[PDB]
C-alpha cells in the first residue's frame, strides 16, 4: 500500500545485504537506503555507499559513442576494422562485416562464451586480439543477440578515437561536466574508498568482493557509483534539454532504438544505446546490471518526469525486477 512498504518487502525477499533506490515523480524525490555494506564490519550502507553499475555501465558507454559521433568524430557506419585492426570474426566459411552499429545494438553475433572471456581478467591482452578468430551466431545486423562483450569493443572504439584511456574520456566527457563527483570508470584492481562488498547468493550470501576487476570489461560492467550521483545521472536525462548542444542531442541519439531487427512475438521493445526502449505505457526507457556480486536497474518515464534507480550489493533476480514494481506503483497504485 505504501512505496516504503513495497521496497521494504522486496529488499528481504531479495535477501540482499544492502539497498540503495532513489524515486523521483514530478519534481518529488524519495530516497531508501537500507541494510549493510559490509556483512562482517557491520558497516552500514549509506549514501556514500559505492556499487558496482553492472550493465547500467553500458549507457555511460554509449552516450560517449553518441557525442563522439554527435561531434562527427565517429559514425555508426564506420567499419570496425579502423578503429580494431587486428580483431577479425567470421561467420560461417568466410570472415564477417561489422560495424560501430552492429556493437552498439547488439546485432553483432558474439558468442555468450565472450562474457566469460572478458570478464576474465588479462594481464597482457586487448580485446580484439581477445575476440579474435570468434565465430558469430548469426550474420551481423540479422538479430538482435545481448551480448557484455559488444559494449567492450565500443570501449575500445572510444580510445582509438580518443587517444585516450577510457576512464579519462569517462570523467572529461561525462562525470566531470555532470558534477558526478563519485562516479569513476575503475582502470582495474585499485581500491575503492566507500565502496560495498559483494556478495554472490546460495546457498547463503557469501562475499567474493575482492580480486581484480578485467580493466577490458569495465566499459560494459565495471563503472562504479554512488546514489546521489545516479539521481544526477537521472536528472541530465529528465533535463537533456537543459544541457550543452553536445551534450543534449548526443542524449536524444541514444535514447533511438534500433527497429532494423527481428521482434519476439511477445517483445517488441527495441534497444538504444546502452537502453531498453518500450512504447508500452511509454516512452519507458530502463536497464539493468547484473554482475556476479552486484546487482541494479534503472527505470525513466520522461513524459511524467519520473526516474527510478536501485543498487544492490548481489545479484538477485528481483533487483532487476524492483524499477518495474515501483513504476507499476506510480502508475497505478499497484503492484
Amino acid at each position: 500500500e505504501r512505496l516504503s512498504t513495497l521496497i521494504h518487502q522486496r529488499m528481504q525477499e531479495a535477501k540482499v545485504p544492502a539497498l540503495s533506490v532513489s524515486v523521483t515523480i514530478k519534481g518529488v524525490r524519495q530516497r531508501f537506503v537500507y541494510g549493510v555494506a559490509d556483512v562482517a564490519s557491520q558497516k552500514a550502507n549509506t549514501l556514500d555507499t559505492v556499487y558496482e553499475l553492472g550493465s547500467m555501465s553500458k549507457a555511460f558507454t554509449g552516450l560517449v559513442v553518441q557525442i563522439l559521433i554527435q561531434e562527427g568524430r565517429l559514425r555508426q557506419g564506420d567499419d570496425i576494422i579502423t578503429y580494431l585492426p587486428e580483431m577479425r570474426l567470421n561467420y560461417q566459411g568466410k570472415p564477417a562485416s561489422l560495424t560501430v552499429a552492429d556493437f552498439l545494438y547488439h546485432t553483432s553475433g558474439l558468442p555468450f562464451s565472450t562474457l566469460a572471456r572478458l570478464e576474465n581478467p588479462m594481464p597482457g591482452s586487448a580485446v580484439a586480439q581477445q575476440l579474435r578468430n570468434e565465430n558469430l551466431l548469426f550474420a551481423p545486423g540479422a538479430k538482435f543477440s545481448y551480448a557484455s562483450a559488444n559494449y567492450d569493443v565500443l570501449g575500445a572504439v572510444i580510445e582509438n578515437v580518443t587517444g585516450k584511456t577510457f576512464t579519462e574520456v569517462i570523467a572529461e566527457r561525462l562525470t566531470q561536466p555532470l558534477g558526478m563527483s563519485a562516479t569513476v570508470a575503475v582502470k582495474g584492481d585499485e581500491i575503492i574508498v566507500n565502496k560495498a562488498s559483494g556478495y554472490k547468493l546460495g546457498f547463503g550470501k557469501p562475499v567474493l568482493f575482492h580480486a581484480p576487476l578485467a580493466r577490458n570489461h569495465v566499459p560494459a560492467a565495471y563503472i562504479h557509483s554512488t546514489l546521489p550521483d545516479m539521481e544526477i545521472w537521472i536528472d541530465a536525462w529528465l533535463h537533456r534539454k537543459a544541457l550543452p548542444a553536445t551534450l543534449r542531442e548526443a542524449m536524444s541519439n541514444s535514447w533511438r532504438g534500433n527497429s532494423d531487427v527481428p521482434l519476439a512475438a511477445d517483445n517488441r521493445i527495441l534497444y538504444a544505446s546502452g537502453w531498453f526502449i518500450d512504447q508500452n505505457q511509454g516512452p519507458y526507457i530502463s536497464h539493468g546490471g547484473q554482475n556476479p556480486n552486484f546487482s541494479s536497474c534503472i527505470a525513466l518515464r520522461p513524459d511524467q518526469q519520473i526516474g527510478i534507480v536501485a543498487l544492490a550489493n548481489m545479484n538477485s533476480n528481483l533487483i532487476l525486477q524492483l524499477c518495474a514494481d515501483i513504476d507499476n506503483y506510480l502508475r497505478i497504485g499497484k503492484y
